[PDB]
């Protein structure tokens, strides 16, 4: 019992994380319960008592020493164990609320409300297995998904979540590398973030979400997370974990913090961890990275990033399922493009730049890659209205010069490459774009 109870500022609640993280076993339900204490106080002085806390832990365990027993031997987690442990928490879940609330990642929001969100789900798992001694299993997380690994000899993994609407129930199934016509997105064709311990605490710290509204966060909690960041950043637990890093590059934009290095370093270190332990498979460290040029205008540098991400996006075939990339290709395809070029329209520069108009094609090549030979299209007749409007606010000569060079080769997907021979109207272009 270390804890000084009351937990009432940042200061105390850091403290418990730093203790915590020296152990090899920093305790994770402990460590969720805490944080999403604060999350949803501070989202709603916030002062976290002893009686409270040991209560939610009670609870916790109690719900576990009902149908479980402890590890005492050592053994490596089973399927069986694993389903079971799903089922518990599944069978816990209220079962009327909208699963995509926010604020309701963490134990904290299951113990007294019995809400979880998907992640929220497959950490719960992990803590639960954690707390029965079963320390082979561990969280794997993609950009938009989360599964456990377990096992020691042979390692294994099984689907504990839902995912989108949760139509599909995968409880206690494999994820295995088969579904051959298809790789999707959600699974990173294998490069996925195993976690170790602390990086399961990076997950629930890089988790933690500010937001009271659209317009306005926690000044508290925002602080918190960028502390406890740094934290896990200066003791080593967020080396290989690109999310982690690129939320802090977040924090550091908007608030940067002395004798730290810049955002944009931050944004760059994700990305080299990508390309160099996960196969360059992550879409997410590029649209970070873009969405930080971007809004320092910095629009040459933004639209590069822009393309690092679609031609990520391209060695994946893309299905309903990868629906959070999808809307984030549609914003920067349909609002942030146009907004650069009407701004530089605004000015008479890039709209005369064929390395430039280039990469605007080479964004849209990475996105067509993306949905070749798919079922359901991602480009529809509203992204090719914009895409053809774009391609309008460039000099005609522009246009021109790019076909008689070089960059003209390098378009990958058969529709950018039927498209750009469609140059020298908008209605075959509109055409040819959706189909």
């Amino acid at each position: 019992k270390s804890i000084p109870f009351p937990l009432k500022d940042i200061k105390s609640v850091v403290e418990v994380f730093r203790q915590e993280l020296r152990n090899d076993q920093p305790n994770l339900a402990q460590l969720s319960i805490v944080l999403g204490f604060f999350e949803s106080a501070s989202t709603m002085t916030p002062s976290l008592d002893e009686e409270t806390f040991d209560a939610l832990h009670c609870k916790f365990m109690a719900l576990l020493q009902r149908d479980f027993t402890f590890n005492a031997g050592g053994l490596p987690a089973t399927r069986e164990i694993v389903k079971n442990v799903a089922d518990l928490v599944w069978g816990c879940l209220a079962k009327s609320y909208f699963k995509d609330r926010p604020h309701i990642q963490n134990l904290y929001s299951f113990l007294t409300g019995n809400r979880l969100d998907c992640f929220g789900v497959a950490f719960a798992v992990v803590a639960m297995c954690q707390a029965l001694g079963y320390n082979d299993v561990h969280l794997a997380l993609s950009e938009d998904h989360a599964w456990v690994v377990f096992g020691k000899d042979k390692i294994e993994t099984a689907e504990v979540t839902w995912h989108g609407k949760g139509n599909e129930d995968k409880r206690g199934k494999p994820v295995i590398y088969q579904d051959d016509d298809r790789c999707s997105w959600l699974y990173l064709n294998g490069n996925a973030v195993h976690c170790t311990r602390h990086m399961e605490v990076a997950s629930i710290i890089s988790s933690i979400n500010p937001n009271i509204n659209h317009t306005t966060d926690s000044i508290q909690l925002s602080q918190l997370q960028q502390e406890l960041l740094w934290l896990l950043y200066d003791m080593g637990h967020i080396k290989t974990y690109p999310m982690a890093i690129a939320n802090l590059g977040d924090l550091e934009e908007i608030s940067p913090t002395p004798g730290r290095p810049p955002a944009e370093e931050l944004f760059k270190e994700a990305i080299t961890v990508a390309k160099r332990e996960y196969s360059d498979h992550h879409i997410y460290p590029y649209t970070y990275l873009g969405g930080y040029y971007y809004r320092k205008k910095k629009y040459y540098e933004a639209i590069a990033s822009w393309v690092d991400a679609g031609y990520v996006a391209g060695k994946y075939n893309y299905s309903k399922d990868d629906e959070e990339m999808y809307k984030e290709f549609h914003e920067i395809a349909n609002d942030l493009i146009p907004n650069i070029l009407k701004d530089a329209v605004a000015k008479a520069n890039l709209t005369s730049d064929p390395k430039f108009f280039a990469l605007v094609l080479q964004f849209y090549d990475g996105i067509c890659l993306w949905e070749e030979g798919s079922p359901t299209p991602v480009l529809h007749a509203d992204w090719a209205k914009k895409l053809v409007q774009s391609i309008g606010k460039f000099a005609p000569e522009c246009r021109s010069a790019f076909n008689a060079n070089t960059d003209t080769l390098s378009l990958r997907s058969a529709k950018m490459r039927e498209m750009k021979n469609l140059i020298t109207n908008t209605s075959a272009m509109k055409l040819q774009l959706t189909a």
